[PDB]
């Protein structure tokens, strides 16, 4: 029976479990053939040719090994209001609002989600190859691992370059337990509906949903990575994040770097950004300070737990970069462009005639007689008033291909975390950085996060679109660490690169300069006397920011604390966490809310 339908692989050399889960939704799922994948790079080029012959993938011929998605303009970024999360309790996924409806996540009842599962999975696949990845989450050996069912190889290429993925895998895994990973771009043969762009989607029915208590994350009706990558924000923030609660760790939205000093001191920073932020430009920044070094553990996710001294240790859980495409050049991220030199699929930017990629802020003048097609397959000129890249476009890269991949970014160890920035883009009123007086007022900082999209919106910890469970018990948990048994507890900042003068006009250079407030950083967390107290925290002191090499730097504009701006932004902070948390915020940042009102009353 089902043995007939396998094209590569062997059931029988599946642990019992694996199997099942295979055998329950081919059932369901009906698909005319089953792949089970080893992450071969032959199995890897086989792939490629496939989507090459079908249209889904171009060969980028200016480059080795470098491949091009076009998608439906429908499915292209993930859809909050279509992500789900499934307990008995609508509490345990978000608070209650006071007024309004959460934006914290999004909860559906067991009966909906049951009901939303039957129109959507029965006889999804056919006519279609569904394949099996067996993944893991951290390096291959206590980890997580996953086993995800895809009807897109897409889905296959970008997981194998994103996570650990093949036949290892399995054998690591054994008879283990493993996340259940359910994904189909919900498009049966016969096609019922138009392809566009050779990409089947299913936006109408799209839904992206996770049942921490089956351990099961089940994704329907898109290709694009937030919503197919099944590895990296369902499992690796939402179940984790869950999980982390449970067993006393943390599942973040962070990027993770070490930076080295001139005499040769390292320390691990993490940072969890809003999006627009340009996360990985500063996850592999080149320094432009002299005699300093940065090094790339992770541009998007960090695990971190305490370890038997107290430190809070971080892996990576992601074998890869999955980057914003536009604005990254030779300038704004010298390392992200070597690292996407080669075996790179990149989704949804333009080609030029000679093969090549191109976006918005790319900054390379194009050769004589080159041309540009636009990521919609149209001939592209920049009177269009369209950009050639979408974007939020993508390249999806090996981690180990970054020049200055971090030695540790695979130690099953993890590295210690000596500091945590939070930071967002605002135009007005919040300095370059400053640092949390305390603990306490540390995760008020990281709750009180808003940001930059023209409107301001508020993403605390960078965790909005991502909280696995109560966000007012996630508050409750970040607390808890204060209280872990001799815990040496990151010191906290906050950075905002994007302030600007009244004409709009950016303070701050930022990129490679950034290095400068990192050195900061560095030097606060080794109990250097550097501070000056202000309401909202410590900021640097009168000329103790390096700005050696600089043009001129309005330091009074940029470090400015306004009573006005201060109490207009505790007003809107105290109204969001009171109405959107409710009954599960917890009182020590009720008091976190009121020190600082009470702080800026008396100026
Ligand atoms: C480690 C670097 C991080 N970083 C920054 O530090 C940064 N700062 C700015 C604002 C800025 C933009 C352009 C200039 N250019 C010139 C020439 O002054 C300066 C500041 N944009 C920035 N961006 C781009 C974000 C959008 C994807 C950015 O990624
Ligand atoms: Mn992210």
């Amino acid at each position: 029976n089902l043995s007939a339908k396998v094209v590569q692989g062997s059931l029988d050399s599946l642990p019992q479990a694996v199997r099942e889960f295979l055998e329950n939704n081919a059932e369901l799922c009906q698909p005319d053939h089953i792949h089970i994948c080893d992450g071969s790079e032959e199995e890897n080029g086989r792939l490629l040719g496939q989507m090459e012959e079908e249209g889904i993938l171009r060969r980028l011929k200016k480059y080795d090994n470098c491949w091009l998605a076009l998608t439906d303009p429908r499915d292209v970024a993930r859809i909050e209001s279509k992500t789900v999360i499934v307990t008995q309790e609508q509490r345990d996924t978000v608070p209650i609002p006071k007024t309004g409806l959460s934006q914290l996540g999004r909860w559906m009842s067991e009966e909906d989600f049951e009901k939303a599962f039957n129109a959507r999975f029965p006889g999804c696949m056919k006519g279609r190859t569904m394949y099996v990845i067996p993944f893991s989450m951290g390096p291959l050996g206590s980890s997580k691992i996953g086993i995800e069912l895809t009807d897109s190889p897409y889905v296959v290429a970008s997981m194998r370059i994103m996570t650990r993925m093949g036949t290892p895998v399995l054998e690591a895994l054994g008879d283990g337990e493993f996340v259940k990973c359910l994904h189909s771009v919900g498009c049966p043969l016969p096609l019922q509906k138009p392809l566009v762009n050779n990409w089947p989607c299913n936006p109408e029915l799209t839904l992206i949903a996770h049942l921490p208590d089956r351990r099961e994350i089940i994704s329907f009706g898109s290709g694009y990575g937030g919503n197919s990558l099944l590895g990296k924000k369902c499992f690796a923030l939402r179940m984790a994040s869950r999980l982390a609660k449970e067993e006393g760790w943390l599942a973040e939205h962070m990027l993770v770097l070490g930076i080295t000093n001139p005499e040769g001191e390292k320390k691990y920073l993490a940072a969890a950004f809003p999006s627009a932020c340009g996360k990985t430009n500063l996850a592999m920044m080149n320094p432009s300070l002299p005699g300093w070094k940065v090094e790339c553990v992770g541009d998007d996710i960090a695990w971190m737990k305490f370890d038997a001294q107290g430190h809070l240790r971080a892996i990576n859980p992601e074998n890869g970069f999955f980057g914003v495409a536009p604005g990254t050049s030779v300038k704004t991220n010298p390392n992200a462009i070597k690292t996407i030199q080669k075996n790179t699929i990149f989704t949804n930017v333009a080609e030029t005639s000679d093969g090549g990629v191109y976006w918005e802020g790319i900054d390379e003048p194009l050769a004589s007689g080159v041309t540009i097609t636009s990521w919609k397959n149209k001939e592209w000129s920049s009177e269009d008033g369209e950009p050639c890249a979408h974007p939020n476009s993508r390249f999806c890269t090996p981690a180990s291909q970054c020049p200055i991949i971090d030695a540790a970014w695979e130690s099953p160890e993890g590295v210690p975390i000596e500091g945590i920035i939070f930071g967002g883009r605002r135009p007005a009123g919040v300095p370059l950085v400053y640092e949390a007086l305390s603990w306490q007022h540390g995760v008020f900082v990281g709750a009180a996060m808003r940001s930059e999209a023209k409107i301001i919106m508020h993403d605390p910890f960078a965790m909005r679109p991502f909280f696995g469970y109560n966000f007012g018990k996630y508050l409750a948990h970040w607390l808890s660490m204060a209280q872990h048994p001799a815990a040496k507890l990151p010191k906290i900042f906050h950075v905002n690169w994007f302030r600007k003068d009244k004409e709009g006009k950016f303070l701050w250079p930022g990129f490679g300069e950034n290095s400068r407030v990192l050195e900061w950083m560095f030097n606060r967390i080794d109990g250097k006397a550097s501070t000056k107290l202000t309401p909202i925290g410590y900021i640097p002191k009168e000329d103790a920011l390096n700005l050696k090499g600089l043009g001129h730097i309005n330091m009074m504009e940029l470090f400015s604390i306004s009573k006005e701006f201060w109490d207009k932004e505790v007003e809107d902070i105290e109204k969001y966490l009171v109405d959107q948390v409710n009954a599960d915020l917890p009182c020590e940042i009720e008091r976190e809310i009121l020190a600082l009102k009470q702080r800026i009353s008396q100026m």
